């Protein structure tokens, strides 16, 4: 399994808001830092810009029309063909439009259902659990910082 989503999604499937995430969820961002490191990263432009820096200690892959785009600690790509030649695990990070880009291609989806309902304008797309196998599920620990309850799931393709 070396191609994967990646997505934190609240009840509704909402992604985002105004290029920001309506939550506050430090776990997640554990969560992410921990599935990813030493790993592959593939992010739209405006995921990039959202995030500002690359994150450390992975590589970035940034996906963007924009023949002038040459930042520094970031890898860029400018067709969805050129994620299949990255070599090792893969993460598909977003947003909205990479994701619906290849939800039908990837291995197995490592998913943050937040459970909440936020106002959002970029959205998960739909997916039945007809297609899906719940690999694992864990429901995250509520405390002082994180303070939405949240699920990690761990979903495969049905053969
Ligand atoms: N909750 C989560 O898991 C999560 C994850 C990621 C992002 N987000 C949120 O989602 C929102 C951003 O998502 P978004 O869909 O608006 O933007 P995005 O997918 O992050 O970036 C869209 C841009 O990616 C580039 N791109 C996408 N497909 C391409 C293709 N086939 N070929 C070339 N370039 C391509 C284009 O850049 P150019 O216009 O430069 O060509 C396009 O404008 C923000 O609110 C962000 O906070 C949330
Ligand atoms: C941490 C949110 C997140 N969580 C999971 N499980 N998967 C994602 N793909 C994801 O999105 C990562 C890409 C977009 O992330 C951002 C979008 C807007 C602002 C900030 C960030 C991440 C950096 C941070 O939250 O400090």
């Amino acid at each position: 399994m070396t191609l994967s989503i990646l997505v934190a999604h609240d009840l509704q499937r909402v992604i985002g808001f105004e290029n920001q995430l309506p939550w506050h969820l430090p776990n997640d961002l554990k969560h992410v830092k921990k599935l990813s490191t030493g790993h592959t990263l593939v992010m739209g432009r405006k995921t990039f810009e959202s995030i500002g820096k690359p994150l450390p200690n992975r590589r970035n892959v940034v996906l963007t029309s924009d023949t002038s785009f040459n930042v520094e600690g970031v890898d860029v790509i400018h067709s969805i063909e050129d994620i299949y030649q990255l070599p090792g695990h893969v993460f598909i990070f977003g947003g909205q439009t990479l994701f619906e880009e290849m939800i039908d291609k990837v291995d197995d989806m490592y998913i943050t259902v937040i459970e909440g309902k936020f106002r959002g304008d970029t959205f998960f797309p739909p997916y039945t659990f007809e297609d899906w196998e719940v690999a694992s599920s864990v429901e995250g620990k509520l405390d002082e910082k994180n303070t939405i309850p949240h699920t990690f799931l761990h979903l495969i393709r049905k053969k």
